[PDB]
């Protein structure tokens, strides 16, 4: 071997909400660190990965101790002499030792530092960028950005259901110029907003949550800001729905009424033709494989459809849904899944079938922008890592910003 | 010289608020390299070193496309070759090099960002931490925060007068456990303005903006947070009341009322006798010279009176307050001055003559958590970095817990 | 830039058939060299890359002592002191300095070799392998090879159309398990044909060319070998038709009749029904857009369709073809296209929109085994690199063995 | 010791003919890494050192895993920490370690693979070519090429008794032009055999099998291509019989007779008296030692008389035969004798004794060209690599053409 982990810690830090979460650096045997901030998950489920969360009277139950502990003790008692360089045997070793199928012993909180640590160290020990690490010179797409600047549903406390309002550019052809028409596009709607009296304050991902009518009115201001900012037919509409949270007896409860599956894929039917809408996340609940199936036959060769629920990063589900035909695209949330591993074995599954990746953040994030190297390293075309402001957010965009520099590769409207 | 500089640049990115600044990064002869990012200044203005916008058609007018330039030009033809350890050397030429007494050539935004960039080269060629670069095996108190948790005046769209109400947790021991109070009192605000039907979105900050009534409601609030929380005596309240702002024609307009100098300061006195404020930031207009000699003379043996648009980070503008006796602390905005040496002669000044410093972010603020390692390095014993939320400022935070692993004296309420 | 390019060279050596190629080597600043050989290609022709020819009198013409002093001239005059890491910009500056949409200047065989070279020497730098410098962590699927060892067409002087039958191991969980029953069908191919009085000597890609009577008779005799090797349903077909070889006034003529384009799709449907074909490579003339168009509606949701002569490796001509709906797979002969860049550039474009990439081998190859790497560094997870004879094709199956010991991952029949 | 063997490993790859051999690769304490490919030898006999094959169902019985296992078990265990520049140790050791005099223990396969694995271990952490570490500023003399262009006996299934029918380019001030006589004519016999009816697929060595009468009608083929090429009188023919192969009961079963071992000596005279054979490999039988006498007596000062099986590489056969004055040349195959010492202890012996040395390639090839080096390293002047085809073949070649850049040396027809 011509590196190995020669030490590993964990420590408390916070994410952007204020809540605890882990930091792990691992330093190789040449001296080389790396860091790493794992964003906040879930810490009960039966489908994603557990993050480890400490229920005692600390930061009202959200300490992340024991998940620090672990990477202190077990973990490092387990990785200390391992090969710097083999990623996919640190990872397997993780899962190994964890010994569970969702990290509900070490908990994904201590695993995910670790692994993106360790790749960090590596990537510095060889004096080279983390997304040439991961992906090698291969590693090049910059992604066109899905920006959530107008919220609604449990995101808020308004009238809209629909969780995230998102604008892409795609008419570019450079990632700094896209970036720049939704950064004029976010201005021109926090001026819009306070102009007609709604608050410009910022909810988790930095968009804005006035309280509006219904879902379409989002819709319609994110179309008059596009015009007003000069990019009409150069920046598209994203919407992840999150349907789970109010899928209720068979029925899907919004706009004052309780809407079966078919009839919900007739409501998007409606509004793909209406607006240029390019892609709906979880347009159907998590368990509604049957709606599924029908969304993706309706709507599948027209737009992009989005596991985020459905798949939860998970190979096996992913797979599973490859099968049945439900969706042809999947947000990747790395937390949910891990390691970093994990992560790309999902990401490679759905790119040798036909399914597109949306590199994501998480609503408590840090600092820390691996999903920007991580985006560009596997090629994914697509990111999802908010609005266009708040830190945790524009250090992922100016990551990219400073990657562009290096490659400078965007695809924009092109195949 | 040991190292030289071999080679300057800067670039575009975004601020926390989604407006373009200055990203610098300079590499050494031994291929070391440091980074560093500008927060927000003022690009109008004739006290304060002025920050370089393009005022072009890009990003509303704010682009830094001119400053940028004058790193990759103008100052990198002039610094490559100088010793990589004489920062005081650096910013010297950088300030010749400008020529003007306000960064209005180069422009402050270019000069910030390459001080910086080369003091963190520096620390990296060292393998120092940036705290211990700039303050040597004395760099040692981890500084007491003060986190703007409710926001008025300028800040807000409130009846409000004053524009930052914050606490400071003075009765612990550790800066860990100090912290944790702030960040448990901030969740227990959180849920009160959500169960009293307020918006929980935030301001740049990261603090709250509810359309209070009055300037006392918003410290009823905190108080009955701190107790609620299990912290009564232990956190203290600060305030910056931004006086500037409601200042016109000699009288101070606020709650309803024309305040003369003299009244204002009663008021203060009032304040203060009732609630546990520690300190009291611009409480009379930053011209107001015989206003604030019968306040510091009145309240400054009591409480702690910051200079912020009193004193611009300016040792000349400082220097002249000492020997006036106009208040007995100042806000130090290293972006206000424009280099770290320049930053370092106004602290020195401030700490010889018993003035207390408080390390200070910017509204528009990055990722870049230079303000925590530069609070410890100059023994500040404050800081005013933002609420416990949004990542350009739990990243300061963050830095400080880990300077906490190699230096924890925490002074609190020692002397 | 951390190393940049030293010295850049090339010489004549003698590619796998006996006649010269261009082989390069390129040394960088830290003294790393790498080394490749190119395969050889096409000095004329409309569509492809050409490769520079002397044309003299030294052997029968083929010389490419033009095509080294490109390399040790003008192309090393224009690259020496480029940084090392860079490959996209050392494949843009090779394209570039070119000039044309063809490397009708430098010659394709000139710009390849330094184009491998140089990232065998980044590579070599970093102590990385070749798959991990060009992939990263992500580099992970050792192919499926597909084999050619029985040969038609041009590739013979028979009574067979069809230029390549192909064995595909899918039933297997491991490469080397794969690798051995290829070889076990082949030595068991090898007896049937010496106890049947045919000969067992070899064509250029090390497969047998018996005078056999039609198109269906070698698949039977595969069928046979494959049953009595004891892998019957682990072990596939795939074809190269080469049909542009029998092209002429509009009809195909083979198997002593003239078809049409649609009477020949409809043999390919018989022959899909009665045998395990998996895949058809030029199935249709490399000018049949109408044809290829009908071909891919009837086969292409059922077997690959691979474009050889099609595609050209071309990015433009493939990007076309996506439009079109033509063909689902594409043949990648670096080479035909000039560059690692624009190989990867034509691969990424296909991955994105569903197509399957074969990593492929020249009729004239040599001992390097780049195409090996190459093909896991991009996960194509197929390989068509020759029979399993001869050093220049058992060079690769070698190089795949070795790969095997960090990354094991075959895929075999798992989607 | 300046370095030392800090890891010893080997695994099966692919000879030429698609067979299992042995990779060996060794790494040095400074990280220098070393690899050799074994060549294909003999599993059984009584006079060649052994190379061990696994005999179970897996490659026809031709696994080789336990020469694998010998070498990373028992040489490992055994050479681990012993200098890597003692050469001479290393194979003694070996020798020792087996306690056989045929290597009937670990195997030749195993021993030889280790043996010129280190040997280019320690040139490589010395920066030099593989014939500068085993000959010195000393090694210079590029080898006249004998190249087996046309096949009968054992090789083939024709009515040609002879084995090997070669083309020497002595006629030539350089070894590119040497090389490139021979590529040509090489070209043309290909094109001579298309035009009158014969196929053009390959033997094992890269020669053609066509079915001739007898054994003077490949001899007139070649004259006849040497000519049409433009060589006349500049390229001389050498044969290797391999007499043992029809040799029974006495006598020599050859065109359709037994021959006398005097007859056979008489028709070497007169073959020699009409075409220009400059030298006859294995003319008579390995046991036929009366005969050998009268041959060497006969003929021996007018052409080349080589052993082969005769003496198999080896030093005290080869002893004997001198005192015997049994022929003046003996063919060296490494992997026949076991050691890279072992193979220069032979061919020492040779060159004190006025014996020729042609360094020999064996029917199973690799791509490694290590007895390219090896050839240069003792100054042979003579090199057995095969027809101007086929990887296994070519690789040699081209090593050679990258050896002339640094030593030119070529003798020809000189002294
Ligand atoms: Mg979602
Ligand atoms: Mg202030
Ligand atoms: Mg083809
Ligand atoms: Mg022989």
């Amino acid at each position: 071997a011509m590196l190995v982990i020669e030490d590993v810690r964990a420590y408390e830090v916070l994410d952007s909400r204020g809540n605890p979460t882990v930091k792990a650096e691992v330093t190789l045997s040449d001296g080389s660190v790396g860091a790493a901030i794992v964003p906040s998950g879930a810490s009960t489920g039966s489908k994603e990965a557990l993050e480890l969360r400490d229920n005692d009277e600390r930061f009202g139950g959200k300490g992340v101790l024991k998940a620090v502990a672990n990477v202190n003790e077990t973990i490092a008692d387990e990785i200390l002499g391992l090969d710097a360089f083999n990623q996919t045997q640190l990872d397997d070793t993780l899962r190994e030792l964890d010994g569970t199928n969702n990290y509900s012993n070490l908990g994904a909180n201590a695993t995910l530092g670790v692994s993106m640590a360790t790749a960090r160290a590596a990537a510095a020990a060889l004096g080279m960028p983390l997304y040439r690490y991961l992906g090698g010179a291969n590693a090049s797409i910059l992604p066109v950005p899905m920006c959530n600047i107008i919220n609604g549903g449990a995101h808020a406390n308004n009238n809209v259901d629909f969780q995230e309002f998102m604008i892409m550019p795609f008419g570019f052809t450079s990632f700094k110029e896209a970036l720049r028409s939704v950064c004029e596009i976010y201005a021109i709607l926090k001026k819009e907003l306070a102009n007609s009296g709604h608050s410009t304050a910022l909810g988790d991902e930095g968009g804005f949550a006035p309280n509006l009518a219904n879902n379409t009115e989002p819709i319609d201001l994110l179309m008059t800001c596009i015009k007003k900012a000069g990019y009409e037919n150069r920046v598209k509409i994203a919407l992840d729905v999150a349907s789970t949270e109010f899928f209720k007896d068979g029925k899907y409860h919004m706009e004052g009424k309780a809407f079966s599956s078919e009839a919900l894929i007739e409501r998007y039917v409606e509004l793909c033709a209406k607006y240029p809408i390019c892609s709906i996340e979880d347009g159907l609940a998590e368990n509604d494989f049957e709606g599924w199936i029908k969304l993706t036959e309706k709507l599948g060769n027209k737009i992009q459809l989005v596991g985020d629920d459905l798949f939860v990063t998970n190979e096996d589900i992913l797979r599973e849904g490859i099968i049945k035909k439900m969706a042809n695209a999947v947000l990747i949330k790395p937390n949910q899944i891990g390691t970093i591993t994990q992560t790309m074995r999902t990401v490679r599954l759905a790119q040798r079938n036909n399914y597109k990746c949306v590199m994501s953040h998480r609503s408590g994030e840090s600092e820390d922008a691996f999903i920007a190297d991580f985006a560009v390293a596997l090629n994914t075309g697509q990111i999802k890592t908010g609005a266009l402001a708040r830190g945790e957010r524009t250090a992922k965009y100016n990551r990219l910003l400073e990657i562009e520099f290096e490659s400078d590769e965007y695809l924009g409207e092109k195949l």
